[PDB]
């Protein structure tokens, strides 16, 4: 009977469409031009936060023309974990880190905690400076121990379920061409 | 003293472009093409050979119409290290991958003994088929331990030391803007 992937074309059938790949490649090309009047005298270590930071990160990479190296970090949080603590790490921040500049690389800004979690992990490796560069946020949905605003934004959104340009959906949909809304149905 | 930056700046302003982003996106686009035929149905993990595939897997993702997962793997190598025997892993595969139709994506395929590590690994945590995708072929440069061929290449190159668009010179240069080569006095 039914798999998985024959539900996942299902999804994207019945979805919206939010942004056109275009749209993102702009928001892409103001964010760039942000990071760059900021960082490129920073010599900073661009950090991907796996793996909804993966294709931001690569398209957003090759518009960045300043000095900088890359490395890459992923955790994960559970559903209720408010706090930060309770936040499981697969891949850590590094000692090389120390006295660099950083700046930090993920899908969405939504609670803000994992986000928040990974900069003060950063931070305690002794980090100079921390940046953080956002491809979409979730503006009106914030907690009290989340990072609060990211330095770069690529775009601002309600709370929908979305997905696409590197956002899953169940792990699926990275690679859908845009960022897309799930249908009531399928959320 | 001189700065690593400045050293950095200058080793790109004596690099010669071998391939432009526009020919990258072009290259890009045929290894797109080729995957949809082998893969569109085997709803396959796509996994991310790091650092170097992160850019050109990124690139690469939005390409690609059908049903796919993603995921990373971190596996360095020593010169010296003439077997698979002493690679130190950072990342390995997940046991998740058994079963399934994994493709490994790469900046370059050089001497093929890190890529053939991984393949190896990935295939004895139960893989049920594994496919290699690779942004740049250096054909001349294989060794017999190593993966001859890759199922997927962007571009064949000569044995110039390279970068740009994922690969590095030291870490950096990793957003440079296409393929350039180095300078021989570099
Ligand atoms: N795919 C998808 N992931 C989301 C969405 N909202 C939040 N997330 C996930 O939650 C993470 C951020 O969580 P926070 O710690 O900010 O609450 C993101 O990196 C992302 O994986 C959404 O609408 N779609
Ligand atoms: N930046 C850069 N990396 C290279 C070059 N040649 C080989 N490498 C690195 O070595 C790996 C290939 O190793 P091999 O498969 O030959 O053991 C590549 O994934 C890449 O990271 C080059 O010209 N430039």
């Amino acid at each position: 009977h039914m798999t998985i992937p024959d539900k996942i074309k299902a999804v994207y059938e019945k979805s919206t469409c939010l942004y056109t790949s275009n749209e993102v490649e702009a928001a892409l090309d103001r964010m760039a031009i942000k990071i760059h009047e900021t960082l490129q005298d920073k010599n900073p270590v661009i950090i991907c936060v796996m793996v909804g930071g993966l294709v931001p990160l690569g398209n957003l990479l090759h518009r960045l023309d300043f000095p900088l190296e890359v490395d890459y970090v992923h955790a994960t949080r559970y559903r209720g974990d408010l706090t930060g603590g309770d936040i499981l790490w697969k891949v850590r921040p590094s000692s090389n880190l120390a006295g660099r500049t950083v700046l930090v690389v993920d899908d969405i800004l939504d609670g803000g905690i994992t986000l928040a979690a990974i900069i003060n992990e950063i931070k305690a490796m002794g980090a100079a400076e921390v940046y953080s560069a956002v491809l979409v946020d979730k503006y009106r949905k914030r907690v009290p121990n989340g990072l609060q605003k990211a330095d770069f934004v690529g775009l601002q959104v309600e709370d929908h379920y979305i997905f696409g340009y590197g956002m899953d959906y169940h792990e699926y949909l990275r690679n859908a061409p845009g960022i897309f809304i799930v249908h009531p149905d399928h959320e």
